[PDB]
């Protein structure tokens, strides 16, 4: 701690700026040596500091000597009586008026005002006695409420203030020194503000160890640039280059790069695409669908022929036998945690008695059936061990009963067991309809007297049983919409095949479903979630089919049964008035249908990725140019039998719509072949295996940074001497890249930067040659000036490092590995690799081998002979000796060098070890007790800077993830924040603001409507061939300030520093790649395995692996964060394109506009070039080829999916065309149908709501909306979960979705059901909002009807408004409303979300009257037996009940939770015609009066929807302070130290934040639906004159001083916010200037009278004065609500400072000739004060004397009687030659 004391002393010393002034408390406090003595000079100093800058920055003298104003004014030369001694902070005179001062610190608004009042009463006080000398006193306080002063650096000063705030907390000192109070208000004075810079200036607070190494870098990336050069070389150097490529072009020696499109070559290189294994060239219609129908197996048994044998059976699915109860209730009752014999002969006999009553075929497969747990039993062995153990029993027994006794006497016990069991909460046992008679008298003989006869089926996982099938081939045909239910049926017993639990021939389970009266049985032999063998049987035939299935991956054909029928019918409507295509409508409506069954069957990646690769293809058909490599990127790879199937049908369909006949409609088309593309996203997001995928990624990351020829494997935390030698020669190859101007000319597709050009960016750059005029006036601000932290909070995972010692471990420990990979590969053989020709023939022997020497002679030499003799030595040697220090548990997880953990657990561990309790970034990282002390060049002192390796899913392909830990994030967001702040100065960025992405949109239609160029680029490779070195190469050659050179020198230093840190990170590799690597080793090293591939990555792990040491981390030049320097290399990007269009400007007579987010681009061309394109095309040619090659130069390189067009524009995936529009019908559907998890149920319905209305507006017909809304709660009743009104609507119109929201639509679907109700509840709510838009009542029904019970609060405000209430025939309804007390207890993939969500939704999941748990049937049971509720249902299945008001009390048990529904529908009325337009309560008029008509399918229409935040703050601060201060104030807010006591107040927005605290950009739509729908009848000049009436409400009460911290302390005042230049500047009078002069300049000064047009001014009442003058003045307009406002806040308490203001007021008014008409004085009197509004009326009047016109009337003081006169014609009094009367008498 004396090292604290030491070095603040240090600091303090020289960085304490030169002033006599501080001298003083200088030497006192750097003296000290006890800590208490440190503590009081200390806050002094700081005082100190505080008050003079404070003095300076308004004007008044420093008192430093603390005279006494006594003394002050005496030794002025002046008399004083007497005073009570007061100290002023400061003081001044001015003629016969005085100013005083008063500062201090205070960080809380509760602790804040106290100071302010005593320190304004301790001036008063004196003031009083000073009258009597002629002398004016003016009491000026100043409330800073920061520390952070301006003689000191603010590094220095937190470094001051935690110090002392640590050094403060020694717990006997501090506890005998002072008490609480003092103690609590100093701990929260050191609060570590957030400050007003940045956080990043705090490094100055560390060791600088920097050394040569730096230097070297540092010069090398600044030796052969140049950036100086004027604005004209830089013309020459770019005509010289164009020059000499361009002649080197010609010649043919550079390459082209760039074809023109013509279209019979395109379609004939995409048919002949796969022709090595497709041996075809056209395909016929008729053998299409002939082979298809029969392709595959599922395929095979969805179109056959089954169920045509369907007579009356088809029927007799209704008449239910008891075994079906008696199975239910048995799996009911076994959840309630030998007796599965029991079980067994229970549900026999049940069948049999329905077998001798009605022969019913039900349950029995064969020769088995399934009994409880969905298992198949079979029937030997039952009968076998229930002989067997009623023998036992009976022989037990006898060491006279006969078995039959037995049997039906072992069933009572069980069952009365069970009936009790069931009996713990609720439900009843008369339910389940099970008929008693099961226990017939021969039980067991009858049970041993029954057997069966059929065919017993088995699953085939062998060939050729698969060719032979039963049904006929092919009986359904397309057009119907048949087959699609069978799939559904199917993929429903697929995704409940997940259910069963472990339940521990042989064993199997079987699953049934029903198909079309038929009945079939679905059967498998594994539980879990893998892939597996299936079997369909029947109990006619046998193994119908057989296939390899995998369990998810087929959820979205569940029920969706008519979405997709409508989905492909709306899709061929669109091309069908093409009358050169009218003769094939049929095939096509065949080809689509056939396509997405099969994408439906077999969901598979390789089909996703062949399905995407169109899209490309149908762009480039319609463009004129396009890059050379376009076919050779869409020629991936296919492997089965099916997906060659789905290449024919395409390219079928696509010679079909694009043939060379057709000239009719291309939008159409466009749009069709777009569509069908983009199915691709009905499959999944998914991996298809987990392990297969962890190793393309580690491949992705590995290999360009092989050809480089720059890895350094295993790196040690102290940076060694090779490393540092390499980094710095791989840092000087990476910028010496040529071309142009050489001998072996440009190498493409090459990481690196010329230097040439990159001293030409910079060069220009410093310019301004590349700045915008509107950006040329604005100079660029430091971006050092502006930071919460749970942003970071975002559920993602961080590494946690690991320690043995003060080190912390960076390698794998090589030993202990092999043992853990021996002993898993034993482990996975020792119970399969028993199953070939074992003993002995080449293999068995090693391995049995190896395996017996880990569990605990010939076979040694036939093993070692082939010179496999001393590896497999030292293994056994190595792991007989590893061994012994032990498992499978201990070596499980220390081999493992890292773990990981959630975000908040860190952050908390994190913060429990400072002294701020909240989230600020620049006091975790570097004040704390785990912070580094010194930093080197290559990270901090706690090493260096670590991520990890992952991989995300998506659709297509995949990408890449890098996590690091929490210091490492720290230490990013800086520098993501630096950069974003300066990219936001510039035009053109897309990745972070808005509305930039609106112009964008804007400038797309313009260009497209005109026929002008467009270029749509996508850049490749973007992360893995960037590098944080080329960013700080670019940066240390940047000049933003070139006014001043002292910061941003001192700025750029800081981040050189960190992107120095970062270029030497280390990224870890993973465990199972590690593992799998080293399993591979193993086995190929004595010969095992197929030994064919041997790829570019197996070789380097196998040359360290044969050599001891294991790759553990890896470390580079060439890899920037793959999505963590986002903002920074957009930075780069932006830069780098405007570089280029100027110099493509340059060249040509052009102009080209561009945008850009992060690597997708789009650029417009102009009227020139499009001219140019159709006259000279090699010019044109050769420009874009310069392109390219300038690009390529920059380390930007194009990839082969880039196009250029004249037909549409595209960027980030939102295509454009002439007059058409395109939408997506397909993603938005495909989106829809998979997307619900396990949350409370009222939950899918609102995210299901969000994304319809996101998918209507982009012109998806509400009737597929409709129909979507009914899958999901037809989703939702398969559970069995009872639907409430407020779930869903499956009835919307356009109307509903353009205007309403949620709340909206509810209301509009009680409406339809329950009419001729609500018709006169919206006639009293129409009265109801017309009384309080005025404010009648306004107050009961908030606090009362809306707040006591609801019971009869409608038949109170009807009575109240005076209407006929509802009639007693009306408030039965209601409806059951779980979840009444407390919510329902609900504590990866998509399908096992909703096993989950049914498995949850069939227990307790509900909460009693306090705690208690009950089920779901059990409510259903209540509330049946009460004979008086009669349910009803709709057409959909919304449940509503009615229930008699003479029962609505007796029996409060069942009745806790129905809810009346007129209330309900009330309250949301109200609410939202709140929210929304007041247009809402009229009635619904539906409009019918329409002729059919020809509605074009593609005929759209625009739409636009039709929709003071300081009243908002100001009510919630001036009614909920509690709330108000800790959610606002840490938000974003400072304002303690501001005053708000005039402003005006409503009451209509007032009552509804006391109710909310009690209780789409566009729309494109069909005209053929605007048609058919429903239809309802019927500032800143605020804030500038709010803040003219407050300044002058405030001039009458008091005098204070005009400054520039005095005007900004009030509320009302445009800080500098969203305003332009003149906005208010006529409503300021003689204030203008000063604004804008002064405050909106940035200067703290006080306001002089050269400030109209040495002493400072005073605010009197109204006008300003100087001392004994008036110069000018100032009154706004008042009204009669401001004057009640004004003498409700100041008549108050005292009553003269009323009459005094008024009788002013009065009188300047008056003195200027203004009117009084507008307003009234006796109404607004009372109605102002209600209670004594005569005698101050008298005394205003009195004191007054003239006239005063009003809201129609005048009145005057008289003398001669003490009373007032009202002028008026029936008087006869005189005054003032005017007739009046009296006012009371
Ligand atoms: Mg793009
Ligand atoms: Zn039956």
């Amino acid at each position: 701690m004396e090292d604290d004391m030491a070095c603040v002393k240090d600091l303090v010393s020289k960085y304490l700026a030169d002033n006599e002034r501080l001298s003083r408390q200088k030497l006192a406090f750097l003296v000290q040596t006890e800590p208490r003595m440190l503590l009081m000079e200390g806050l002094k100093l700081l005082s100190l500091c505080i008050e003079i800058d404070s003095c300076n920055a308004n004007g008044c003298e420093h008192n430093s000597e603390d005279k006494s104003v006594e003394r002050i004014l005496h030794d002025h030369g002046i008399l004083t009586p007497s005073l009570c001694f007061v100290v002023p902070d400061g003081y001044k005179l001015t003629g016969n008026v005085l100013i005083l001062l008063e500062c201090f610190v205070r960080s809380s608004p509760a602790n804040f005002e106290q100071k302010y009042i005593e320190d304004f009463k301790k001036l008063e006080q004196l003031k009083e006695d000073l009258k009597s000398v002629d002398i004016n006193l003016i009491p000026l306080i100043d409330g800073r409420t920061s520390f952070y002063n301006e003689q000191i650096p603010d590094w220095v000063n937190d470094k001051l203030r935690d110090t002392l705030f640590s050094l403060l907390r020694y717990a006997q000192e501090s506890n005998s020194l002072f008490e609480e109070s003092e103690y609590s208000r100093l701990c929260e004075s050191l609060s570590m503000t957030s400050g007003r810079l940045s956080g990043v200036e705090s490094l100055n607070v560390l060791l600088d160890n920097r050394s040569s190494h730096y230097e070297e870098i540092i010069a090398s990336c600044h030796q052969g640039i140049n950036n100086k050069l004027t604005a004209h070389e830089v013309k020459l150097q770019i005509e010289e280059e164009y020059q000499v490529f361009r002649n080197r072009l010609r010649k043919g020696e550079i390459t082209g790069q760039f074809l023109k499109v013509d279209k019979s070559r395109l379609l004939n290189d995409f048919n002949n695409l796969y022709v090595d294994e497709v041996t075809a060239t056209k395909d016929n219609i008729e053998h299409l669908i002939y082979q298809f129908k029969r392709a595959s197996p599922i395929l095979r048994f969805l179109y056959a022929n089954i169920g045509e044998g369907n007579g009356e059976e088809r029927h007799h699915t209704i008449k239910e036998c008891q075994m079906q109860y008696w199975r239910s209730f048995l799996n009911k009752v076994k959840s309630l945690r030998k007796l599965l014999l029991i079980f067994d002969a229970l549900i026999l006999l049940a069948s049999i008695h329905d077998q001798t009553r009605h022969k019913c075929s039900k349950g029995w497969l064969g020769s088995c059936f399934i009994s409880v747990n969905d298992r198949l039993v079979s029937l030997e062995s039952t009968k076998r061990d229930l002989e067997k153990w009623v023998g036992r029993r009976q022989q037990s027994e006898r060491s006279p009963p006969d078995k039959n006794q037995i049997l039906i006497s072992m069933f009572q016990k069980t069952i009365l067991k069970a009936t009790a069991a069931l009996k713990d909460v609720g439900i009843s046992v008369e339910h389940y309809k099970i008929n008693m008679e099961v226990i017939c008298p021969d039980s067991y003989d009858l049970i041993l007297n029954f057997d069966v006869s059929g065919v017993v089926p088995t699953i085939s996982y062998q060939r050729t049983e698969d060719e032979k099938f039963p049904f006929i081939m092919g009986g359904v045909e397309l057009l119907e919409s048949t087959d699609l239910e069978r799939l559904s049926s199917l993929s429903l017993a697929l995704v409940n095949s997940m259910k069963t639990s472990s339940t521990v021939c042989k064993e199997a389970y079987c699953q049934e479903f029903l198909l079309s009266g038929a009945e079939f049985q679905l059967i498998y032999q594994k539980t879990g979630e893998c892939s597996k063998c299936y079997a369909i049987n029947d109990n006619r035939v046998g193994e119908i089919c057989s296939f390899y299935a995998d369990p998810k991956r087929y959820f979205p054909a569940i029920f969706s049964a008519e979405v997709l029928q409508t989905t492909v019918s709306t899709m061929i409507s669109w091309v069908k008035d093409c009358s050169e295509l009218e003769e094939q409508l049929c095939n096509i409506n065949s080809l689509t249908k056939m396509i997405l069954v099969l994408i439906l069957a077999h969901p598979s990646k390789r089909s996703q990725k062949l399905l995407q690769n169109l899209r490309y293809f149908i762009m480039a058909y319609v463009s004129d140019y396009h890059h050379k490599d376009l076919i050779d990127k869409l020629r991936e790879e296919l492997i089965t039998d099916v997906e060659f199937l789905l290449y024919r049908l395409v390219r079928a369909l696509v010679n079909l719509i694009l043939s060379e006949d057709v000239k009719s409609m291309m939008t159409n088309r466009f749009k069709f072949i777009l569509n069908i593309s983009y199915m691709c996203h009905f499959i999944t997001k998914e991996t298809p295996d987990r392990l297969t995928d962890q190793i393309k990624c580690f491949e992705k990351f590995l290999e360009p940074k092989l050809e480089f020829g720059h890895v350094s494997i295993n790196p040690a935390d102290v940076a060694t001497e090779e490393e540092l030698d390499d980094m710095v020669y791989n840092a000087k190859k990476f910028l010496s890249k040529e071309g142009c101007t050489s001998i072996k000319g440009p190498d493409y597709k090459k990481p690196g930067v010329s230097k040439r050009f990159l001293s030409l960016l910079t060069s220009s750059f410093n310019n301004g040659s590349l700045f915008k005029e509107s950006e040329v006036k604005r100079e660029i601000k430091d971006p050092l000036v502006t930071a919460t932290a749970l942003d970071l909070a975002s559920n993602k995972s961080v590494v946690v490092n690991k320690y043995t010692d003060g080190s912390r471990v960076l390698n794998y420990d090589f030993n202990k590995l092999t043992a853990l990979a021996v002993s898993q590969l034993t482990e996975v053989f020792s119970r399969k690799g028993k199953h070939l020709l074992n003993k002995q023939d080449y293999d068995y022997k090693v391995q049995q081998a190896m395996s017996n020497l880990v569990l605990g002679a010939d076979l040694d030499e036939i093993l070692l002979d082939g010179g496999a003799s001393v590896y497999f030595d030292q293994l056994k040697e190595t792991v007989e000796r590893i061994i012994d220090q032990y498992d499978m548990g201990r070596l499980s997880d220390d081999v493992r060098i890292s773990e990981r953990e959630s975000n908040s657990e860190a952050l908390s561990k994190a913060l429990s070890l400072t002294n701020c309790t909240t989230a600020m970034l620049k006091n975790l990282c570097f004040y704390s007790q785990e912070s580094p002390q010194s930093y080197s060049s290559t990270g901090p002192d706690t090493g260096r800077l670590k991520f990890s390796l992952s991989y995300k899913e998506q659709v297509g392909g995949n990408r890449e993830l890098y996590i690091g830990d929490l210091r490492t994030k720290m230490f990013t967001r800086l520098i993501e924040d630096y950069f974003e702040a300066l990219s936001l100065q510039l035009s053109g960025s897309c990745l972070n603001n808005e509305r930039e992405f609106e112009n964008a949109i804007l400038s797309m239609k313009l260009n497209v409507s005109l026929a002008h160029v467009s270029y749509s680029m996508d850049h490749s490779k973007w992360g893995p061939m960037m590098c944080p070195f080329l960013f700080l190469a670019t940066l240390q050659n940047l000049i933003f300030l070139s006014k001043d050179l002292q910061a941003d020198i001192k700025g750029r230093d800081y981040l050189s520093t960190l992107l120095t840190w970062h270029m030497h990170k280390m990224v870890e590799i993973p465990f199972n790649v590690v593992s799998a690597m080293m399993k591979s080793f193993i086995k190929a090293q004595l010969g095992l395995k197929k030994k064919t591939t041997q790829s570019i990555t197996e070789d380097f792990f196998y040359s360290n692996f044969q050599i001891g040491v294991v790759p553990s981390h890896v470390s580079s030049i060439l890899d920037m964060g793959q999505g963590i320097l986002h903002n920074t290399s957009d930075f780069y990007a932006l830069i780098s394109e405007r570089f280029i269009n100027y110099a493509i400007s340059c060249i040509c007579g052009g102009t080209i506009d561009a945008y850009t987010s992060s690597d997708d681009q789009i650029s417009l061309f102009d009227q020139v070039l499009t001219e140019l394109m159709q006259r000279d095309p090699e010019e044109f040619k050769t420009l874009i080829e310069f392109h390219y090659y300038m690009s390529d130069q920059l380390n930007k390189f194009v990839s082969p999916k880039s196009v250029i067009g004249r037909f549409v524009a595209e960027f980030k995936s939102r295509f454009y065309v002439w007059g058409d529009e395109v939408p997506l019908l397909t993603k938005f559907v495909a989106a829809a149908l998979h997307n619900i998890k396990c949350k409370e149920p009222h939950q899918l319905a609102e995210t299901i709501d969000t994304i319809i209305d996101q998918s209507v507006a982009n012109g998806v017909p509400v009737h597929l909306c409709n129909l979507i809304q009914k899958r999901t709660l037809s989703l939702l009743q398969y559970a069995r979960y009872p639907i409430d009104p407020f779930l869903l609507n499956c009835e919307t119109d356009v109307r509903d979705w353009v205007d309403g929201n949620r709340s909206y639509r509810i209301m509009r679907q009680i409406e339809r059901l329950i009419p001729d109700a609500c018709g006169r509840i919206r006639s009293m709510l129409r009265k109801l909002y017309n009384k309080l838009k005025t404010g009648q009542l306004h107050e009961e029904f908030t606090t009362n009807y809306l707040s006591s019970e609801h019971l009869s609060s409608l038949s109170n405000l009807c009575e109240l408004l005076g209407v006929e209430p509802p009639s007693e025939s009306d408030l039965e309804f209601s409806w059951l409303n779980l979840a009444a007390h407390h919510p329902l207890r609900m504590v990866s993939s998509i399908a096992s979300g909703f096993v989950g969500l049914c498995r949850t939704l069939g227990s307790k999941c509900v909460r009693g009257p306090n705690k208690e748990s009950l089920y779901i049937k059990s409510i259903q049971s209540l509330i049946s037996d009460i004979q008086g509720i009669e349910p009803l249902i709709d057409s959909h299945g919304v449940q509503y009940w009615r229930v008699p008001l003479n029962i609505r009390d007796g029996n409060e048990g069942v009745i806790s939770y129905f809810r009346p529904l007129l209330w309900d529908y009330m309250c949301i009325s109200l609410s939202t015609a709140i929210e929304l337009g007041a247009w809402v309560l009229g009635e619904p008029k539906k409009v019918r009066v329409l002729e059919f008509f020809k509605h074009n399918p593609c005929d759209y229409f625009p739409l636009k929807p039709a929709a003071g935040l300081n009243h908002i703050i100001h009510s919630l601060r001036r009614l909920y302070p509690s709330v108000f201060e800790k959610h606002i104030l840490p938000f974003m807010s400072d304002l303690a130290s501001t005053k708000m006591k005039w402003s005006p107040r409503i009451k209509f927005l007032d009552l509804c934040v006391a109710l909310d605290v009690n209780c789409e950009e566009h729309y494109i739509v069909l005209s053929s639906e605007l048609r058919l729908s429903h239809t309802r009848t019927h500032s800143t000049s605020d804030a500038v004159d709010n803040f003219m009436r407050q300044i002058y409400f405030e001039s009458y009460v008091r005098s204070f001083v005009a400054t520039t911290r005095t005007l900004g302390s009030f509320t009302w005042f445009p800080h500098k916010t969203s305003v332009p230049e003149g906005e208010g500047l006529q409503r300021l009078g003689p204030f203008s200037s000063f604004v804008e002069k002064a405050i909106h300049k940035g200067i703290e000064r006080p306001m002089f009278k050269h400030d109209l047009m040495p002493v400072p001014l005073v605010v009197h009442r109204g006008g300003l004065w100087e001392c004994d003058k008036k110069l000018a003045s100032f009154t706004p307009v008042v009204q009669d609500q401001d004057l009640e406002m004004f003498v409700k806040e100041v008549g108050d308490s005292s009553l003269d400072l009323l009459i005094g203001a008024l009788s002013a007021m009065i009188l300047d008014r008056l003195k200027l000739r203004m009117q009084w008409s507008e307003v009234d004085i006796v109404s607004m009197l009372k109605a102002a004060m209600p209670s004594n509004s005569v005698k101050v009326l008298n005394a205003v009047l009195e004191a007054v004397d003239d006239w005063v016109d009003f809201k129609g009337y005048a009145l005057c003081y008289s003398k001669s009687r003490k009373k007032v006169m009202v002028h008026s014609s029936g008087g006869k009094l005189r005054l003032k030659g005017r007739t009046c009367e009296e006012l009371v008498k």
